[PDB]
């Protein structure tokens, strides 16, 4: 501090309190660069950071210190925030200052007390900073890179400002795209499930009732289709991409077969359905993705996606192995009768995992003791082994997860609604934060 | 008690937990079943229903794999059933005992209070409700601890 303190104010060179270095980083940026999210770092920093403001304020207060942008076009929060720094993201949103020329500096004021009672107020920056960058925008959709990304909503001025949101009016919003959706699933559904039987489709349309209420379905599920594929084509360029944020890759997925299964109905294939019966399926489980938005639903959808990769992806591996050299040895034992062919005996011995296994299925093996030998192994190392192992590594992931798995859930919402806003024609929507407090402490 | 404390996780354990794990198995089960009806032309699994019933033994235990043999690009049919085994019965119901030994952990203490509670409620109707009938109404605790 001193020698910052002697640089700034001595008589033979001021130092330029805001000069850039190559990067284009100030003193603030160079601070937050120098964050490592430790307690004692955190503490160091926020108040150098403090005291590098208050001798601003007072050397030449004209100049808007924290408003100056490094190359990359970050101010020293918006650095802070894509670099999750987030003790000093934290201290700069709660930064409240009182001396004079304090109200410049200062981020958070507070106004009405009462005996028991407490408000806060928040500047806010980060909410409406549309011009260069959000904070909830760097932080709702981070690089994912970052040491600490899902942390940072936490946060009072942000995590609130969010939740203040939902229900005055996105929350509104969401329902009636959940609703939306929900019948162009029952469309998909329905012109599928009616699709008609006879051969080289598309038969001529029939002058029926039926025939025009099916047609209208499958024109309105491609128009559905269309939408999707719309959508995502502009998050992969307008998302800057970029195995990350997998829920619009599904959606992307679905929809673009959907659309190879047009390109084949229109061919005049008979497959085209194949691709439709796969459209459909993806369909269904993404309406899993809608579940967000409820928070006992929407946190429990992200254990099953974390539960699904990391868990159920382990326990896949070994289970192709074993499953794999176990149905190979099968298939060399046994000469005829169509339990010979590779994948016939290992959809056989898939059963086994199932909770149908056949035990011995085939009678047409030699030397009949090795085949038995083989089959028990199986089992004992792979259904019983294998399958009660998946449950208790199933019970370790989900007592891990659940702290992190409500932070998760909270930055989809933030993500949700960060991206309806900007993806909502960034149509007129507010853009004052304080929260009623009353602890004593008194 | 050791029965009624039982109980109370059951309760528990039914709503919430049951209630979730019920609401994403019929998504996918109804989901599945759906696409499956679609694949068959004839022979009774083209029904909703039958078909979602032959989905749901795969759940249960009983499940059959490759039930039905007239449909048409059979590889699909098959990977449609694989793809609906390994998310929904192994990955779900694997899910459902890990959290259901969650809420298992979370309650046992809240769940005896939940059993003293229900006894209470039991006890302060049947005098209410048992007439009013003549019945007490000094309490004091035989105590001995030193501190001393």
């Amino acid at each position: 501090l001193a020698i910052v303190k002697f640089l700034l104010q001595n008589s033979w060179q001021p130092a330029d309190i805001s000069a850039r270095d190559s990067v284009g980083n100030t003193v603030l940026h160079a601070l937050v660069e120098v964050a490592d999210n430790t307690v004692d770092n955190t503490k160091f920093v926020t108040s150098m950071y403090n005291e590098i403001l208050i001798l601003g304020a007072k050397l030449h207060p004209t100049l808007k210190l924290e408003e100056i942008t490094n190359r990359k076009g970050l101010t020293p929060l918006a650095l802070a925030a894509s670099s999750g720094k987030i003790g000093v993201l934290a201290y700069i949103l709660q930064r409240e200052i009182h001396e004079p020329e304090c109200r410049h500096l200062s981020r958070k004021f507070t106004e009405w007390a009462y005996g028991p009672v407490h408000s806060s107020l928040y500047d806010l920056s980060c909410i409406d900073t549309c011009e260069k960058n959000s904070v909830l925008e760097v932080i709702a959709y981070s690089s994912s890179e970052t040491p600490n990304r899902h942390d940072m909503l936490l946060v009072e001025p942000l995590n609130r400002l969010l939740q203040d949101k939902w229900d005055r009016f996105v929350k509104r919003i969401f329902y009636f795209n959940f609703f939306v959706y929900c019948l162009y699933m029952i469309i998909f559904t329905a012109a599928a499930y009616y699709r008609p039987v006879e051969g080289l489709p598309p038969y001529k349309l029939k002058n029926t009732v039926g025939d025009y209420f099916r047609v209208t379905g499958e024109i309105l599920s491609v128009s559905g289709g269309v939408y999707f594929f719309f959508r995502g084509i502009q998050y992969f360029l307008q998302r800057r991409p970029s195995v990350d944020s997998y829920s619009e890759i599904l959606f992307f997925v679905q929809s673009l077969f959907m659309l190879v299964s047009v390109v084949l109905y229109f061919s005049q294939r008979k497959e085209y359905v194949a691709s439709m019966v796969f459209s459909l399926a993806m369909g269904w489980t993404n309406m899993l993705y809608y579940t967000r938005g409820f928070q006992q639903m929407g946190i429990y959808a992200v254990m099953i996606e974390k539960m699904i990769l990391r868990d159920l992806c382990r326990f896949m591996f070994v289970y192709l192995v074993f499953l794999f050299g176990f149905s190979t040895a099968v298939v060399t034992l046994i000469e005829d009768g169509k339990y010979n062919s590779l994948y016939s005996t290992c959809l056989e011995l898939f059963k086994f995992t199932i909770g149908m296994g056949d035990l011995e299925f085939t009678e047409n093996y030699d030397f009949k003791a090795v085949f038995i030998i083989l089959l028990l192994a199986y089992v004992i190392l792979t259904y019983i082994l294998l399958l009660n192992m998946l449950i208790a590594l199933m019970g370790e992931t989900v007592n891990k997860i659940a702290q992190e798995s409500k932070n998760i859930w909270k930055l989809q919402r933030a993500i949700t609604i960060l991206d309806t806003e900007k993806s909502f024609l960034k149509c007129m929507r507010k853009a004052x934060x304080x929260x009623x407090x009353x602890x004593x402490x008194x």
